[PDB]
């Protein structure tokens, strides 16, 4: 209820991808009714969203009601990407890194904007970073849990990492790609036990990939309270010290030491659960968020937090928005 | 360290499967050195094991030095061999079920057995089962945390939980066949992420296929603390009362309304995982479980427990052996 | 140096009191690091400090150093909590007060208590007032400057007084409850300011009340030497005189004949303000007081009064020991 | 009995300022009788006045009788209306203003005038105080401790400061605008102890606001003896250097350097009173003033310095005149 | 159901007491889990007690549902500490039985003490003895049935028997430090049978070291029926008879001339017994007590003298309380 | 005065049992004035015995003189030797077991034997108790209340309590071997506390070690009325109750539900202490029993009881006889 790292936002409008590139495989947002649209992949409707999902008047005003000074905006993650030619990738990349900038420009006091990289190629990312940051004010960047087959670990994305540490652009990791297919396509798996998992793994590959160790100062959050990983860290550093053959021939340290290291959003949704993230991540490394405006999230912002009986305000305060300003290298005077 | 609930064994030796069946794919155990043997999956050490995995007066020295009252023996799960011809699994199930029948019987009072079922042929697998607690005297049988392409909703698996409710045969779910390939080539991933993924998934299966619902006095302990269940099942929960569409359409119930319906093992290495385990899966449903002889798992037996300032001694005595009792449904006087 | 009428002390721990009691505003101790604590005010820090709080053995050092012979204990007056329910308020005030009594057992010759009482119950008041000195063995009590929209010379705190002069009780009165929000949230006003002004209020209430008048034997101190009394009497005595309709309907005296019938504490930090305070309170009536462990108080006790070339040794043993026996009742035969 | 810097006056006649300006809360002066009138405020009789209040003639021959020379006319604080439209309340300044002029004007040898100014609206109050200096020939103007929610460290006060400085305007502060219901209503109160309470506030404010070091050559004034400031200034001073971090972000300079940077009045009533006054002050520093024609002021012009056992001569002739010329920067063949 | 002789209570916390006296062999109370706390001797947990036997608050309530007026407390004999350095108990004493003073203080009505002496160095005892009647207000004190080697014969402890004949403080002889190992390792031997045999031997002791002949006045009552000795007492007073060489060197007296002589409480659990004991020590000599909060004592205070259906009405509340009062020196008023 | 169930006897000379069996500790008998005499472990005397402890005819004459129709003759319990080599202690068994049974030769209507056996090698006594019974003719055997470090609950004493059982062999259990040194070095303490708690002991021993409950025809008779257990039977009831945990895991049933389950002898020596005998034992369960012909012992064989007033005759002659031969399995006409 002050600040939300986590929240997604479209433009109300773009050109036809499949005209625009020669090829299809991406996404459209269709207006069909009043106050609410549908997103098509090359023929399903994917999903259903209102205005709140593309127009800042509405979203303004309901974060007015739900008391939230500023919301971080990112692109929705289908939108990525990253299985596309590099320039078009980087062309959609431009277009909605410059609608987020331009929605940024009408309440430099209410949002923030977090750009979308073409990750698949990393020269080309490294260059769309810099003009986010130099260019359209940006304080970060949200990016995948993989890149097609590369896991975060990989040695073409240490360019990314270097530019990122260099310019203190902030990176915000939410799971995509999951398996939407198979076994997985039942009881809305991909989004209920997929997302952790990506997420799980993300943190796994920076770890055990050397990202911390190689790069001190990136800053990095991870979505939905980092997956499971603050449960099965226990089991992840005990395998880490009873297989280093397996798992430390890249990072000698031990998972646990980088606990402190990086941030999570705090979307848990559960006062147990939440209590677990800030005793294992940190009450410093614990960031409100909440999947704004997806059904998904947490429909009244903060409000877990503020229940909290073991809290003491202080600690209420860093969740909803010291550590946020911590994470973007931003100072409470703007907002 | 009273009753170890997760535990495996094999025989000294068997037959050439490949010769016996027709076809290969299957794994061979090799004494290649003294008290020590391999573990062949077609050309490959997939694993290296001692004495204590196949020789149980081994096992029962170590069993004395750690205070361990009673095993309960499972197979190695890569033994449950779903992907074969039903005829073939089930002539190995035969096999391993009768040996890990002769070791409770030559010890009866330091071991059970868990059986194992040829689950991709649902008739079979109830003869087998049949069998197991009629003839062989099994409290309960270890199964996957899927079969081929059935997660645990299955409908053709209901027969086989129709028939465990009826015989009063408990079952032990421990997560096999994650990917083990691609991305989770690295890292132990298989291992560190994938298995507690496969427990996700069987318990949200379970819940949603109605299989608890169907078969309310069924008793069902999942491994490793449940994996991510217990931390996540606050966006399971979530997630289901937004998507009634995706998530109701076999079972109306609310995912929260089985904590406290099933059982799950306590093996999660850390303290403030088995405390938040305890606060979620109840006091009364966590078992000590350790996956001997797996470096993988506890090293010291009931340790962990034993260190918790949080629990009383009746709670300390529930998860090391009252618990086990009451999910097994045998009796102290007896061991 | 030698008696501190004025000095405060908490318990070391104490329950949760928005628990016991069932709703929020009152004031716990954490202990976060070493050495030191918060008392926090639901949730919020509102003061920090160190072990000398609550050790009575850190502060019998300290004593030592200082050469400090006995201190006046009393609670901290944020704990007086006047504004809750009357039985609540009366379960607290028996809390810290059997504390009190508990650390003046353990050094009765370096320690006295002064017990806190539910004022806003003045029945319940009269009744805890009782068993403070006639089973706890205080010599007096503290209370606020008012009780929330009582002055001193509210009708209904008449028990109070009566049963005080029945029972030979001193009342240590403290200033508390100023405004803290609006124009004096800056510069420390409410302690600068806010603190002597209530003083003063206190003051001009018991005086033009009648309260000294209806109650010729009941002894009261008040603290800071006042407030500014001391300078701002003139003022207040000619404004009496002046307007009798609105300042002398419930006592024709003139406050200006009350200078000697009643008690300060020594704590002015100025030699021209201790000089003025003894010329205007007299030289038997003006008590070396503190407020340790608090940094506005006297950080070298009885410092001020030593270097008064204003004063003969007899005048600085008065005001460093003499009158603060006289106004406790006690004999310095006991120290 | 020389120059009386402290006195109010009002004229005989004003029009309803309600039917004037559109809204009530002004107060009207009504002669009831002979001698007599009345100040009322919507409904109540504020204060009951004599001809003394606003005939020239007849203060002028209570001046001889008392052997005062001079008077400063400043209009009564409760027509400061801060609380009203900018716009109207520089039109009543500008009526009051040359009202105050034309008495000065029929006795210049015997009054002068400090003028009052819409100090809620900065830009007409530099404009109104040019005006009082360059056409009505006032050495100074009268404004109260604070300004609705602003105290006298508002950076918004800035540019009238600024200008009173470059006009050489002396700056007479008057408390008004205490509290005058709830616990304040009874005992007259929010003149005894308000009133001295406000100035503290006052002068607080300037020091620590920064006001005396910014402008090094304001000449300031505050009404009765400075309030508590005298007295509590070694409590100031002392929490100042206690907690910087409340009291030092806007100035670091401690509030003891600033002694000698202004001057009170030396409305005190008691010697001990008006010798702390002087030796806190400064000899050079404190002025004469009256408060006339009010009953709480000094009945008899100069009696209380001219009855000071421990001041010499000179220093009378300071404290009767010699100070108020300095600080108003006049010359005695004025007068 | 009015006064229980017969109670044990222990501090909430102490200090490390080896940290403390450079020694381990202390016990500790560590306060782990809710509402229970583990008692601790070097290594071991032996024994568990709940919240009744530290807060006085929560014995209040258990007191007043079973109708108890008024607990005599005693320390738990486990800290009597008599095998440590003379000095060091001395100052664990001087703890505990402050601690015993501020709880009786809280409550005055409802407890009295009786305090702990350090009973290896009996001029420390006599001195601390002195403080517990003198200072502290206990009617007598707690000591063990032995001291090391000394029985209660002892001629080294005349000092302690003629300072509490002398200060009137009365004796309470506790069981305590019996045989814990070999063949009293079964079957709660040591408390069943170890612990009524301890004071068998004490009352023997005492009355043949003439004990009772060369302190007729002092007051002295045994714990649990005197152990075995009102049964017993024909075997003692003839063997006595039968050797006097053996018996009767110190005191030529049968021991059934001190039948009388002394108190015992009345916890023996059976009618039978009860009957037995008061016939033997007399209806005047036998006191309601009740082991509280241990298992082993009388769960339903007075209820066994209540049964009685042989008693009159006068007996019973000389059972219940009057015997107290006697044995005590207190009067039926202040309760 | 009818039965004596309680006498010891010796034989008048027995070799050297040190040259017999090799080494030392033993006793032999020492005359010293033609009808006394001396017992001694090698070299010192722990003994002054008189003829009638060994000659049958100073035995019946006493007896004739006091009323005793026949004697239950047993050995001296320093004799048990079950300390030795087992070969050797069922040597010297044999030869008093000859030597009892010469002397019931002589007077078969006035002398029963009870004999003795090698307790320690419980396969050798079986043996020796089949020949007392079978050839021998003895109705019983005299053991001690332990065997080493075996207390009578011991399971590898089972064989004989079945044999015992079989035979119909009656067993008197004698307190013996108590500590002598060590505190219990005065005032006669082994005989007079240290006995009778062995029997308690005892006791305790065969209910809570299930003896009486799987030997429920065994018959078994305590000495000296019981110990301490006729009176502390309540508080070993309670503790049973409360802590099954160390008292019920080798007999689940109360021990109060044993009374009734066996015999004491009545040699208690006072009416309120054989009153309560059997009342809480039963009057078919106390035997006449006097220690004959030892000092500690009852001089008037049968005077207690005859006292009784509140006995009538025919339990007067149960006590004194009818008890006895129910116990022995004897019928009256042999006598
Ligand atoms: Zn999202
Ligand atoms: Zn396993
Ligand atoms: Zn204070
Ligand atoms: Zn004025
Ligand atoms: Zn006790
Ligand atoms: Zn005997």
């Amino acid at each position: 209820m002050k600040i939300d790292i986590h929240s997604h936002i479209l433009p109300k409008e773009w050109p036809d991808l499949k005209k625009r590139f020669g090829y299809g495989g991406w996404v459209q947002l269709q207006h069909h009714s009043k106050g609410e649209a549908k997103l098509l992949k090359d023929g399903k409707v994917f999903r259903v969203v209102r205005e709140n999902c593309w127009d800042p008047e509405v979203r303004i005003r309901e974060m007015d009601q739900k008391g939230v000074t500023v919301q971080a905006l990112s692109t929705v993650p289908v939108m990525f990407s990253y299985w596309a030619k590099p320039e078009d990738t980087l062309n959609l990349c431009q277009l909605l890194n410059n609608d987020l900038a331009s929605t940024v420009v009408s309440y430099p006091r209410r949002f923030v904007g977090l750009g979308t990289l073409p990750m698949q190629a990393p020269e080309l990312a490294v260059k769309e970073m810099e003009r986010c940051v130099k260019e359209l004010g940006f304080p970060g960047v949200q990016i995948g849990t993989h890149v097609n087959e590369w896991d975060l670990n990989a040695q073409e994305l240490f360019p990314v990492y270097a530019a990122a540490e260099r310019l203190k652009c902030s990176l915000f990791v939410h799971p995509w790609d999951m398996q939407m297919d198979g076994r997985m396509a039942k009881y809305w798996l991909p989004w209920l036990v997929g997302m952790p998992a990506e997420t799980t793994i993300a943190i796994c590959s920076m770890i055990m990939g050397g990202v911390f160790e190689k790069f001190p100062k990136l800053k990095v959050c991870f979505a939905h309270g980092g997956g499971a990983f603050p449960f099965t860290v226990g089991r992840i550093s005990h395998g880490f010290s009873m297989r280093p053959d397996l798992c430390a021939q890249d990072n000698p340290m031990n998972p646990k030491k980088y606990l402190g290291s990086f941030y999570t959003d705090a979307l848990v949704h559960d006062p147990l659960s939440l209590k677990l993230l800030t005793d294992v991540i940190g009450k410093d490394k614990v960031i409100l968020g909440t999947d704004y405006p997806f059904p998904l999230g947490e429909l009244e912002p903060g409000k877990l937090i503020e229940s909290m009986e073991e809290f003491d305000e202080e600690t209420k305060n860093k969740l909803k928005a010291g550590n946020a300003l911590a994470f973007l290298g931003l100072e409470r005077k703007q907002f």
